[PDB]
């Protein structure tokens, strides 16, 4: 049975105006601002932008990329496939 999103969880997330995006479940670091309650800080892959959602905008990467993991026109996305599927785990600072 599923989990508590936590940090290194990988997913599909949504905001409104832009496709389900390949993004991460981040650490804070230790002195960086905190997001707000109930929020997770999502970071976005090929955009490298992080912004702060709740679950019902989550949705499991593995559950969900043969919806949600085709090319798109979107300035990053296509970027953002292949870090998801190939170094989702890695510094993009």
């Amino acid at each position: 049975m599923p989990h508590a999103f936590k940090p290194g969880d990988l997913v599909f997330a949504k905001m409104k105006g832009y496709p389900h995006w390949p993004a991460r479940i981040d650490d804070i670091a230790d002195g960086a601002v905190k997001p707000p309650p109930n929020k997770y800080p999502i970071f976005f892959f090929g955009t490298h932008e992080t912004a702060f959602l709740g679950p019902k905008d989550l949705f499991p990467y593995d559950k969900s990329k043969d919806k949600y993991g085709k090319p798109n026109k979107r300035k990053g996305f296509n970027e953002g496939l292949w870090e998801i599927q190939n170094n989702p785990h890695a510094s993009y600072s």
